């Protein structure tokens, strides 16, 4: 019977309007010792709330139904009178965000890396429907080893909540497709255009479409005249031009193919899917090793 008290308190790893995300440690049964992710959400937060209730709803189911060497994972989930309770697995490796501020520019090889994990998620909730719609570089973390591990599929983790409409211009919109921005409606190809923004970011040191302020940045990724850097490989430039299109249907991904047409991209020719989606290649950076 999984219950609060079944788990110790160990740390906060981050704190929003909605509640806390703690690490614990399970204190009975079995696994006894075995260290998690909590996050525990205030109830009375988000009850009021229409669409954040069907948010909560979302997470949830899809953790639970989604296994996938690049998706964090749900190992249990319970209610009290006032907190919803998810038990996920600790993640050790921190985020991709921290990487790339270390490193300042990913070299090719480290970029493609991380991308081609990243397809491999993304092509796997496409097959079930499912659509990421932010992958900036703090949404993915590394787990131990140092391979990726998408994690943001619940609610809005900031505290102030740009308006009370929705959460799309809570955080940074650097990596949102237009079609988001504009909420025009919006599909898988949402999830290839930010692909390429991330891939953008890491081989360039900044996301695609920077302006001075909210406005600004939002005039220039509606107006998407893409600036690609001469010294990027030909490859990279390719894929990048493929990706970030104002043009949903024309983007590389969003095909019938999905994942498969980005991932047959020159700019993935070193790649070995088998291999990649059984973690035998090793990752350009392990945290354990890191100071
Ligand atoms: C649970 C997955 C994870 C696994 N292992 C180690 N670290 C992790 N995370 C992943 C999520 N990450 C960012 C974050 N999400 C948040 C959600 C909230 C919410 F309560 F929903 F409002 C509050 C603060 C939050 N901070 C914190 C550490
Ligand atoms: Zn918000």
């Amino acid at each position: 019977k999984i219950r609060p008290e079944c788990f110790e308190l160990l740390r906060v790893l981050g704190k929003g309007g909605y509640g806390k995300v703690f690490q614990v440690r399970k204190v009975t049964g079995a696994n006894t010792g075995k260290i998690f992710a909590m996050k525990v959400l205030k109830k009375a937060m988000i009850v009021r709330n229409a669409k954040d209730t069907a948010h909560t709803k979302a997470e949830r189911n899809i953790l639970e139904e989604v296994k996938h060497p690049f998706i964090v994972d749900l190992i249990y989930a319970f209610q009290t009178g006032g907190k919803l309770y998810l038990i996920l697995e600790y993640l050790s490796g921190g985020e991709l965000f921290m990487q790339l501020e270390r490193e300042g520019i990913f070299m090719e090889d480290t970029a493609c890396f991380y991308l081609a994990e990243i397809s491999m998620a993304l092509g796997h909730l496409h097959q079930k429907g499912i659509i990421y719609r932010d992958l900036k570089p703090e949404n993915i973390m590394l787990n131990h080893q140092g391979h990726v591990k998408l994690t943001d599929f619940g609610l809005c983790k900031e505290s102030i909540h740009d308006g009370t409409v929705t959460h799309t211009f809570c955080g940074t919109i650097e990596y949102m497709a237009p079609e988001i921005l504009m909420r025009s409606g919006h599909n898988r190809a949402v999830d290839w255009w930010s692909l390429g923004a991330l891939m953008y970011d890491m081989l360039t040191g900044a996301p695609p479409f920077t302006g001075e302020n909210r406005k600004k940045t939002i005039d220039k990724i509606l107006k998407c005249k893409l600036n690609l850097p001469p010294y990027l490989t030909q490859e990279a430039r390719d894929l990048l031009k493929k990706l970030l299109k104002r043009n949903a249907a024309s983007r590389l991904g969003a095909g019938p193919g999905d994942a498969g047409e980005v991932q047959a991209h020159p700019f993935f020719r070193h790649i070995n899917w088998e291999e990649l989606l059984a973690r035998k290649v090793e990752p350009p950076f392990k945290p354990l090793l890191q100071s």
